[PDB]
């Protein structure tokens, strides 16, 4: 039962990868996103990833091909690496500016209060920062 | 009497380890590189390796620390690495096998450059690198 | 009461962790090397201030008697943070062993495990801030 909010989330996800917004994700854009989260896939590995879901033989990911990538590679059940990515100064917490820096690096423009609202939504213990438990919760 | 070519070789070597190119080698990058050559060092073993040469107490390898690592651990084991290179196990390393090893190591080389590497290391002129030629190549 | 030769030897070993060329004096450069091996990045002026405080005769370096005088004297949450490298709030066996190796006292896993177990109060296998302060 597809609904509009689901599609909006899919499109936000796709925008996180399609940096120039030209409708397809290239190997460069995919590799950039994977680098921003602490990984170094090679040109050949990225071409392999895209080739497994490419349907029109152009070496780039369009929207349905991206949804298929999600279906194939995402699973319910590595996390500490992502937390460390967000946790810039290594104090065990993700501050508002650290979240803002990650968001910005992903091409997302959020105002100060918007980042604070994200933090507040995910901040259970109310200390003003995101720890590992809260990060895992907001990621699943 | 350090020379420009030697510094270029030191930096090529360091680039083989500093995958993200941020100036220092982490335990993650060192472990990835060592796994690419058929070894499974543990987190603690990698931390120990870096600790024996660490001069600024951050658990990562910078350039002088990397040169010191070379001076300490290089000596005047090879069969495992050769087997790693020899993908199809026929006792020879072809151009595509060498090219894949190069790619996996984050090295971007054109086709003719790989052929020139073969030409340099292929003594008996058969167009592939056997074990003797592989060992001799890892000295010059 | 006179010191034993083993006492003097241990004092000289601790001094030699700073006086690394073994010429009997600790310069600002050598103290900086130590502090950097610990992860800190003190400026030359901070190092000079440390020296000045400890250099009672004013010749610009620390010698063995001045070092001993400092030893007779004993926040420290920064010293703890220096040992706790991953910042999880505890000092692990690997962390203590690595710190000591960088300082110049290479210890074995066995020795460090035993040493931490002897200083371990709550018995969780790691030295927390309170145990660190209590030992100090
Ligand atoms: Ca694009
Ligand atoms: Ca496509
Ligand atoms: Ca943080
Ligand atoms: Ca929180
Ligand atoms: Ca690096
Ligand atoms: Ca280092
Ligand atoms: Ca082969
Ligand atoms: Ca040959
Ligand atoms: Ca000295
Ligand atoms: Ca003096
Ligand atoms: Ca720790
Ligand atoms: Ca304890």
């Amino acid at each position: 039962k597809l609904t509009e909010e689901q599609i909006s989330e899919f499109k936000e996800a796709f925008s996180l990868f399609d940096k120039d917004g030209d409708g397809t994700i290239t190997t460069k854009e995919l590799g950039t996103v994977m680098r921003s989260l602490g990984q170094n896939p090679t040109e050949a590995e990225l071409q392999d990833m895209i080739n497994e879901i490419d349907t029109d033989g152009n070496g780039t990911i369009d929207f349905p091909e991206f949804l298929t990538l999600m279906a194939r590679k995402l699973k319910d059940t590595e996390l500490i690496e992502a937390f460390r990515v967000f946790d810039r100064d290594g104090d065990g917490y993700i501050s508002a500016d650290e979240l803002r820096h990650v968001m910005t690096n992903l091409g997302e423009k959020l105002t100060n209060e918007e980042v604070d609202e994200m933090i507040r939504e995910a901040d259970i213990d109310g200390d003003g920062q995101i720890n590992y438990e809260e990060f895992v919760k907001m990621m699943i």
